């Protein structure tokens, strides 16, 4: 296994240390920190002894300061919704938690660009922003719990990525804290700014290994006026494949989001969740989501749309909603796949950019190449984006399974040129497969980065770097 | 100002760099002019050896020997750069991506461009539209800039509106750094978080931090239908009114929302010979959509039009879906950067500031400058609060300059805007930083500088504070 590097321990000295530079924010109860040391999918627990809850910069600022002088290892946390391991401690790091730092400082209700603490809960952003008129540039089924800070630690894509695209463009500004508790102003509320190097975007996808962010600035677009969805089966892949070139040559500037999902993942649904499904039963379903300005027009292109799909056979049953209960009843179906897993079994989880006409290649391979031995197999996710989730769920672990999925998965995956992991990121459980994605060089700069900025490495240990 | 202790080219230099790109080598004194001089005309270099490398394995050798050597090295590409980041100062090797002009791949499908970094922008956009895609940028320039130098300074322009920044479209980049070390980051993914996005450092480092020999972009489906109105307004509330009403109305087929005021109208008019197409007003505004269902849009623009000219936002106004018509319009616009330099000596300002007072620095310039400056103009991408302030006199003065700066940087800092919302720090730009960025900033841009190019070799003079 891997060892724990030569770190100092928390003393009860540091525990009054952060008692006085955030009071009443320092957790030490053992059964208090049973959560925050479990990572989402529970099947990663850390030994940390004590969680911080700082409410502002200085604060955060004043905690580094401290570790770095002390040599204490720090966890940083947002929602603790991170699917790689990256979000709790591998043995006894500091778990400095965002939950506290949940502002918003401002927002222009004309540019719509909004600023706001790295702990901000993403559907609360987006109830803010939306009661203005305006949406948050990323939306994902997390949006409960996930923090505006995680998802730009994380590089998150989501259910609107091909509509807004990455937060390397929709983030305008970030206040980050260094490991030493240098305050990194970073924070231009600007669309435009070309004053020196870019340097927010090295912590956008860094996961807490060069610093910690603590303010946000955001560009949001403006809410649309309409919004459709459809939801349709496909009797094959390749009629998916085919709707999804129908639909951007007939749907265009308007669509903002094409989702697929198997056969299986909608009978998981359907038996955990109890959600019924609203067409007929078909191998592949997927769901289109449009927003434009003009209810009409968007309307006569989605109908015109659907008239052509199913005319062409490309689709056997479809069913299509506007008002926002029944397109949200939609988006459940979607949205829901991947705690259903998760309540299916031991999950071995795989997020992969291919290419998309072969997207779906691999679960038909590891259908045939594990027997018995998976309890199911499961592909869906950002079909526009090139992005497949792929899971396969058992009764429990097993060696012979992980054998069977690894490196096999992540072979095929370097064959095609794809990455070994879209948009869930690195952190613990990735570090040692980037070479299936990545050059030697470009890590090596990595690394270099990482030396730069944390030199004693006190923040997230055992990530998102080779060994 | 004063020139760092870099070696001089010696005899050997020369035919170690003949061994490496053989028939890349000018050092014909006529020949160097022309490179030598910044497209506005007001830096001038004395370097006396140009290098035209072909491939990414002739720049890492290239670069290899300059670290070695510790000869300082200047990369170029187009040389349509504003701010002296594109020109040596003293006697930098010019590295001229000129040659490395091939198309590698384009997948029809995906929309993925691999290309070289000295592709001219005009010429991809060509190669992309013959097979139904365009280009994620456009600008003024792209007869001339290189794609590496559009991807070297993140170059905004004139569908930034639309498609956003480079940081989002530029795919992967191959960068050779000063040592000559090879940096692959050359992905065609859409999503890829496998570490750092190590890319993003090179977009806007202007050749401080390595030369971009590669660029993968993702090119937007080509519209089927683009509509130009270009309208006539009254003044600039109207023409915020008329950006409002256009984004409620038009949404998400907005493609460009561009302004000038009338003095660019009459200069372009005046230096460049075009014609108005409208009635004389106090600002103009250009407006393009691009969408998918040609009658959609056309209905779109037709009620956005009635209900600006009912309301009285616009005076006159002119539409155009003809191609040639199109590009007649759009002249007015692109070329008055142009215009600008044949009316005299220019001072320059490129700024970001709220929409709501993006013109109020242009009125109080014309307040504070009487009749020692020959114009004061505004214009430019308002949609992205970016303001192009141009000052033009018949001569420069060093008046002038003490009434423009620093009052123009510290207005600019007191809406915490930018002093430089496009086009760069270069040399021009290097020492009013402060007024949009803190010390801590400034300083790990130096940590990083010196990271990835200890001896300094990479373009010297720029861009970060001295
Ligand atoms: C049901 C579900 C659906 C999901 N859907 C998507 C999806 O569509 N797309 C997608 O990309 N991901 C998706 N995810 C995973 C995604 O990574 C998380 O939802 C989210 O991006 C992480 O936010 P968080 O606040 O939970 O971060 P955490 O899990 O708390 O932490 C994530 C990582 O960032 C670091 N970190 C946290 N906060 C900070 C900070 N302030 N500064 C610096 N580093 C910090 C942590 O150390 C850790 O390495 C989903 C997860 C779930 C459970
Ligand atoms: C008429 C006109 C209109 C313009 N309109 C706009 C506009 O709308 N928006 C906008 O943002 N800019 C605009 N510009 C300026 C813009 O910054 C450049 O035109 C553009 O970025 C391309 O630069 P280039 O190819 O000429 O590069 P160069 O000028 O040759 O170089 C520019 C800088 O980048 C460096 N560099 C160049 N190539 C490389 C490379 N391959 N690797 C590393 N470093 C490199 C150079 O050292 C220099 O510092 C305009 C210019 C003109 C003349
Ligand atoms: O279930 C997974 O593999 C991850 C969740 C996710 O990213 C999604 O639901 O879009
Ligand atoms: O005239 C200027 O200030 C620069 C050119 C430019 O960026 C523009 O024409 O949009
Ligand atoms: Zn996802
Ligand atoms: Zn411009």
């Amino acid at each position: 296994p891997v060892r724990r590097l030569p770190f100092s321990t928390v003393s009860k000295q540091d525990l009054a240390a952060f008692e006085r530079i955030v009071p009443g924010g320092v957790v030490t109860d053992p059964e208090a920190l049973q959560a925050p040391n479990v990572d989402w999918l529970r099947t990663l627990r850390g030994c940390s002894k004590v969680l911080l809850r700082p409410r502002t910069s200085e604060e955060v600022s004043h905690i580094l300061r401290h570790c770095h002088e002390r040599n204490l290892a720090v966890n940083p946390q947002g929602g603790n919704t991170g699917m790689v391991g990256g979000s709790v401690p591998v043995f006894d790091e500091i778990i400095l938690s965002t939950a506290r730092m949940n502002r918003v400082l401002s927002f222009h209700s004309v540019s719509g660009i909004l600023v706001c603490q790295a702990g901000c809960v993403l559907e609360e952003l987006s109830r803010y922003v939306e009661e203005r008129d305006f949406i948050m540039p990323l939306d994902l089924g997390a949006k409960g719990s996930c923090h505006i800070g995680g998802n730009v630690a994380t590089n998150a894509g989501g259910l609107r990525f091909l509509r807004y695209g990455s937060l390397h463009g929709t983030v305008l500004g970030l206040e980050v804290v260094l490991a030493d508790g240098t305050v990194l102003d970073c924070l231009t509320s600007l669309r435009k700014d070309n004053t020196g190097y870019d340097l927010k975007q090295l912590f956008i996808g860094s996961e807490g290994t060069l610093g910690i962010i603590t303010t946000v600035s955001i560009l949001c677009p403006p809410k649309p006026r309409a919004v459709n969805v459809a939801f349709l089966g496909c009797p094959g892949f390749a009629e998916v494949l085919q709707t999804f070139s129908t639909c951007k040559g007939m749907l265009g500037e308007i669509l903002s989001a094409f989702e697929f999902m198997d056969a299986v993942c909608m009978q998981l649904v359907g038996r955990h969740l109890h959600l019924a499904s609203p067409v007929q039963e078909s191998p592949f379903y997927v769901l289109i989501e449009t927003s434009g300005s003009n209810a009409g027009h968007d309307a006569e292109k989605l109908g015109h749309f659907l008239e052509h799909a199913l005319g062409s056979g490309l689709v056997t049953d479809g069913t299509m909603a506007t008002d926002q209960r029944k397109v949200k009843m939609l988006w459940a179906l979607r949205e829901r796949i991947t705690e259903a897993l998760s309540r299916d079994g031991y999950v071995y989880k795989y997020d992969l950019s291919l290419p998309v006409e072969r997207l779906y290649d691999i679960v038909t391979d590891l259908r045939a190449r594990l027997g018995p031995h998976a309890k199911h197999v499961v592909g869906y996710g950002h079909l526009g984006d090139g992005n497949l989730h792929l899971n396969v769920t058992a009764e429990a672990f097993s060696p012979s399974l992980l054998a069977a999925l690894e490196p096999h998965v992540y072979e095929w995956t370097a064959g095609q040129q794809g990455s070994v992991s879209a948009e869930h990121g690195v952190g613990f459980r990735k570090r040692d497969v980037l070479g299936y994605s990545k050059p030697p060089g470009a890590l090596q700069l990595m690394q270099q980065l990482k030396a730069l900025l944390d030199p004693k490495g006190i923040l997230n240990p055992y990530k998102t770097l080779p060994s």
